């Protein structure tokens, strides 16, 4: 989500450290200039107006006391392309003569080319030698000099009054900063993404990518693990707990440290990539819970030590990390965003709190059976009763087990679900005032928990059915309309199938839409691309520049049409030329056919040379599903008489394959035939139809 | 909600009583008159725009029978700034001489400053000497004056005719209607929003609304704990429950009597905060059903009288305080308006129906357990069933009381419960008639409170999903789209990237939206801010006008770019001025690089010179995110010859740092080197060739 981006202004103005720069071109005899920093503008006292596009030798500059020979190296070292640094006397916008160091650095490309030449420049005039062309006094001008001196004078010498010879070490601190611009012509013209520091890995990788899933299981597996053991607090028989859960959190420790090495995206910046800050910003955030939460706190159980009661609870608070996960809910979710998302979601908390709530019911069942060591049954409890029902009753002389781990297990899980989505089978009966109101809780939670998938499930309808709706809403509309203005079956049917096909072929695609969204220069583009057919194939076309090119496109239309389908009635308006790119037309002209159009054809009328509209002499009408560009007669003359000279070219190669303003003369066999047969079967009153005729021949005339 | 108002007009007509005033400007010099009121215009016989602007000093009303003296007094008085009134002849518009009394009174402003004069006039002909230029008759100028008098005859003096020598008192009591004004001068030009009376205080500050919340907390706490005490009937062992019970009683009285001082929202006015008809108004409303509703009325339970059986039910009927939270609550949801605020209103019916009927069922148990002296047992009933199931069960010689009452309650809420969310665990049976009512009662309630929390959580996820689809079948159909019309791998990235980027910037910004909405002021106001940028840092407008920056203001429309974009392509038609205020720009002409553009540069051409339209010599393009302000030519060429006096300045100041309509020739050094080398390597029948260079030459010529 970046775009290759240059940077060349402000790295150098920035590396600059208040010196001043220009730039001209080097493949371009003389080197022109291509720009003038305002610093340079201020010194120089000259416009960058008036500076561009000059020569880069600067000879505007020169004067009476500039010496032939710097010319010479400013000349050679120019058409050698290396680095080198000089001093000269130099004329300012006043005529006044003044001293100038000067280093020339000329800029490779991306292409190992090299495209530009860089120059700096700085006085040195409160050094050198004193001289003046003329002056109101000598110490005037001394002093007029030293203070057009101030840019070395600055930062740059600001020590030099504590000492004395400091043009020892003046001239070094000076051509340091013109030396620290080799890493500005680093990037050699290249307009590029930046780069990003190392063991800062890239967030998005489809690495980092199936790491997150892999956290994501992890953690899931976790979530289930843990509440079982650490309710039922069964003995470590295998190794092979220990072993996971270690393994586990250092995995999860390794995670928290490739956060503190990842990319990290915050609201008020689209990537954030330092090192610098990246890693605090982590800390101070969500680092701190993070190092709180997923350490391997289960090695203190595994020691020993004075800690009595101490350590017990890591596990629940160590399960967080789906609060890590929830972090990264943010992304993750929209991989089946698109799929309704939350339905896992949903899914996983349900398992969630079924497991939670059953190791609650075991934890109050057990807390409750047992009297201590006043030894009362406190037969009302819930496992005392679902011991007696499954049998093996409790017994004494000691105390019999009963009911195994296992199965008591399952009792909670089931009791907690059950419970969970209300069915309440009701064997299993909270008989004591505690689990009576963990009841409560439950059930509360429950019914809120419940709420959610309804509205979840719900919300995908819309998707389903709306679209159709509309589709629907429009077609019965149509219906009513049709049926109401008793439309024949004929012009009904027309109607329905081109509302039909063309919602077919449409649907969510608003094409006009796209195209107002999409900006001018891809609109041009991407219009372009639409026309490419005609663009290509005719041969008009081969000779047109980009610009009329991209103005056409705009303006060009295509049509797909149905056989059958009328363009031209006779006797309309003729307004637009037209190309066949697809199917096949034919002309109708006195009810008889008169040509055909296939491929490639154009039809219309010459309107930059007729200027005068015209009505159509023929029909035109289709055979074969066909597609067609159409082009509107006043923006076509408004883009020809802007670009006169393609226009003439137009002009001269364009060819119509027919023109709707000429018409053909013809007689039928037929006719012919009955004319004949009248002849063979073969006036002085006719006295007004002769002054007709007469009349006829005078208007012919 | 409300807005700095002025209301000088209303408030001086009012207090006029029916009389008459004149307004003048106090700083300016003879202070012309800014004001005049329809009784001076219709008494002086002058209309408003005749005397508008004309001196306070009434000159223009002045005649021969004037006195100089009078003159003087009314100048100084002005001159001074004091209070005074005057008698004086004047003349109407007819020329006819006739009496006045004159008050003057300047206005000072809430910066301490005088601004205004305000005049009186009232006519005392009736009632001074008899004067006469000349008239019909004495007796009839005498009948003619006294019916001009009647603004002093009508209510200022209707008694007159019932005594004698009223002027003794007719001038007080003139004067007094006058001397009210000084209540008027108040506001000191000042417009402010008006007072409100204090011991009423305004309902919306954080005070009130925090004790809004302590009464929230306050009826919550009551309307737990009362159907509890009312149901067990418990001793009142600590004094503590008396206590708090009258202490929140008396606090709600307290905010009885705030209500009845404090402000309310009326449908009819947007603000109501007058004591005199809100507290009637909360009255009639509702206040007799808070009285009725809030008193301690348990100071009759803890008293002794021969109400037996009186006093019993006021604890329900004051839990209904939360009727007036009901009634808040149009406005005290809105704070979780935004977070679905009817979830908390959800909760906190439940629990409150969850506890309602645990004590119903309570109720009922109690009351069916025991058939009185006939020592029926009643086996059947629920509270025996459990009973003997949990143990003790009763006995008698005498009787034993078995379960408990914290056990019982528990009971009865874990039912009530239970059958609100259809669980229906089944241990605890309706056996009885009426207990089995009741479960009809309490499971059809629970129905329609169950259906509701449904629709509030679908609620929410049309605001969590809806703005994803729009993003999504946009998407889509730009998908469907590209891919059906073959569009290139670049063309197509470059499509979506913009498409990506624009909606993340955007979403659901309406900026146009927006405008359009704001009013036209406004609007300059929004596009003078945005296009502050350019107005401060670009010289040409250091000089504009306010209007001509707005008018431009409006004009202005500012694009972003990525890099790469081409502005300007070759051969197009140059309409617009453009302007840089963020990244660079890169110029290209023939392929070769020409010009680059910085920070602050403006490129295109003269347009207010040239006057016709040209095509682009060259290509620009981006290098950097740059954002640009672009103008187009003609609607800057109408604002240019409206402000034809900015023009001048702006045409003279404003130069551009690349003209589109220009261009350069220049020669690479590869080519000078071929030339060079291939004449290093080196006409009769060329005839033709040189008839087309002598035509060459004549065209340049």
């Amino acid at each position: 989500l970046v775009a290759p981006q240059n940077t060349f202004l402000e790295n150098i103005v920035r590396r600059s450290n208040d010196t001043n720069f220009v730039l001209g071109n080097a493949q371009i005899v003389d080197w022109p200039i291509v720009y003038s920093n305002d610093g340079f503008c201020k010194l120089s006292g000259y416009h960058r107006a008036e500076v561009m596009q000059k020569s880069s030798a600067c000879s505007f500059m020169y004067g009476e006391l500039t010496d032939k020979d710097t010319v010479e190296k400013v000349r050679q070292t120019f058409e050698n392309y290396e680095m080198n640094s000089f001093e000269i006397l130099m004329y300012k916008k006043n005529r006044t003569p003044v001293w100038f160091f000067v280093k020339i650095a000329p800029i490779r490309n991306e292409q190992d080319k090299v495209v530009l030449f860089l120059c700096t420049f700085s006085d040195i005039t409160a050094f050198k030698q004193p001289i003046e062309d003329d002056s109101c006094k000598g110490w005037g001008k001394f002093a007029r000099l030293t203070r057009a001196l101030t840019s070395s004078r600055g930062v740059l010498q600001q020590l030099a009054p504590s000492v004395q010879k400091g043009e020892n070490v003046h001239k070094h601190s000076r051509l340091a900063e013109v030396l620290q611009l080799g890493s500005d012509i680093l990037p050699q013209y290249k307009q590029e993404a930046p780069k990003t520091p190392p063991h800062i890995i890239l967030h998005y990788c489809v690495f980092k990518t199936t790491w997150d899933w892999i956290i994501l299981i992890l953690t899931f597996y976790t979530a289930i693990l843990v509440p079982y053991n650490v309710s039922f607090k069964t003995r470590q028989n295998n190794v092979a707990w220990l072993v996971v859960d270690s393994i586990v959190d250092v995995i999860f420790l390794v995670d928290i440290v490739l956060n503190f090495h990842t990319t990290f995206v915050g609201p008020a910046g689209e990537v954030i990539s330092d090192p610098k800050l990246i890693r605090m910003n982590y800390l101070k955030t969500w680092f701190v819970i993070d190092l709180l939460s997923c350490l391997p706190y289960d090695v203190i159980n595994a020691f020993e030590n004075v800690d009595e009661g101490i350590s017990s609870l890591f596990s629940s608070l160590k399960v967080v990390r789906l609060l890590r996960l929830g972090r990264v809910a943010r992304k993750l979710d929209h991989y089946i965003e698109y799929g309704a998302a939350v339905l896992v979601l949903l899914v996983c908390v349900f398992g969630l709190a079924a497991h939670w709530m059953a190791c609650i019911w075991y934890s109050i069942g057990d807390y409750e059976i047992f009297d201590e060591d006043t030894k009362t049954i406190r037969n009302n409890s819930w496992l005392y009763q679902l011991a007696l029902d499954i049998g093996t009753p409790y017994q004494f002389n000691k105390w019999e087990g009963g009911p195994s781990k296992n199965s008591v297990y399952i009792s909670s899980l089931y009791f907690t679900m059950t419970s969970l989505t209300s069915v309440g089978f009701g064997n299993i009966a909270p008989s004591t005032d505690i689990e009576k109101i963990f009841a409560v809780a439950i059930m509360m939670i429950g019914s809120l928990l419940y709420a959610t998938i309804f509205g979840n499930v719900t919300t995908i309808f819309q998707q389903m059915y709306a679209n159709t709706n509309r589709y629907h809403e429009m077609l019965n509309s149509v219906r009513d309309f049709l049926k109401l203005y008793q439309v024949p079956k004929g012009l009904s049917e027309r109607v329905m199938d081109y509302i039909v096909s063309t919602w077919s072929m449409s649907r969510g695609i608003d094409t006009e839409k796209v195209l107002q969204i999409c900006p001018k220069d891809m609109r041009a583009d991407i219009c372009v691309h639409l026309n490419r057919k005609v663009f290509k194939e005719h041969p008009a076309f081969r000779l047109a520049s980009d610009g009329c090119l991209r103005a056409l496109a705009m303006e060009f239309q295509t049509v797909h049409c149905a056989p059958g389908d009328l363009i031209y009635h006779a006797g309309e308006s003729v307004d637009s030329l037209c190309f066949v790119v697809s199917g096949s037309l034919e002309v109708i002209q006195d009810d008889e056919v008169v040509a055909i159009l296939g491929k490639g054809d154009v039809f219309g009328d010459v309107f930059w040379k007729e200027a005068t509209l015209a009505q159509s002499c023929a029909n035109v009408r289709a055979l074969t599903y066909c597609d067609l560009h159409v082009i509107k007669r006043d923006a076509l003359q408004k883009v020809l008489e802007f670009y006169t000279a393609f226009s003439h070219s137009f002009s001269r190669n364009l060819i119509l394959t027919y023109n709707l303003r000429k018409r053909i003369v013809f007689r039928k066999i037929s006719d012919v035939k009955r004319e004949e047969e009248e002849r063979m079967k073969r006036l002085p009153p006719d006295h007004p139809v002769r002054r007709l005729f007469q009349r006829f021949r005078q208007q012919k005339e």
